[PDB]
Order: C-alpha cells, then structure tokens, then sequence
C-alpha cells in the first residue's frame, strides 16, 4: 500500500524502527531527522510517486501522517 512504501522510505533514510513510524510521528522531534534527513526525505517521495512538494508545502509536513494524507490527495494508491 502506499502507507507501507511511504514507511519504507523512511526506514531506509533514518534507520529508524517501523513501530515508531506512526502518522502523528514527528520526523524531527521523534523519528530523529536532521535538516539533510528532511531534505532527502521530501526529494525521495516527490521521486517514487512522481510528484512536485513545493517548499510552502513542504514547510508543513511535519509527522508521517502529513506526508501519507497528502499523498493520498495528490496519487491514486
Ligand atoms: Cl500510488
Ligand atoms: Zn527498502
Ligand atoms: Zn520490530
Ligand atoms: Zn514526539
Ligand atoms: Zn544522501
Ligand atoms: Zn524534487
Ligand atoms: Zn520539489
Ligand atoms: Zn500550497
């Protein structure tokens, strides 16, 4: 599902464990991400799902729910 690939991606950047990968996640203040993280994280999903986050946007992405609810909005699944 998307949720799962979001998920993933984010695995695979922070190294981080899926069980703390939940949508009210903080991917700063509770997945650990430092500002390279963040930037590589918006560049990797704009990338698998063949979309544009503009930076107004991507200033507002702040849990993991925020980037799978956009998501949703902007591809199929
Ligand atoms: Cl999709
Ligand atoms: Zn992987
Ligand atoms: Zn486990
Ligand atoms: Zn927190
Ligand atoms: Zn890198
Ligand atoms: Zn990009
Ligand atoms: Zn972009
Ligand atoms: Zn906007």
């Amino acid at each position: 599902s998307l949720e799962e690939r979001v998920k993933e991606i984010i695995a695979e950047q922070l190294g981080v464990e899926k069980e703390k990968i939940t949508p009210e996640a903080k991917f700063v203040e509770d997945l650990g991400a430092d500002s390279l993280d963040v930037v590589e994280l918006i560049m990797a999903f704009e990338e698998e799902f063949g979309i544009e986050i503009p930076d107004e946007d991507a200033e507002k992405i702040q849990t993991v729910g925020d980037v799978i609810n956009y998501l949703k909005e902007k591809v199929g699944g």
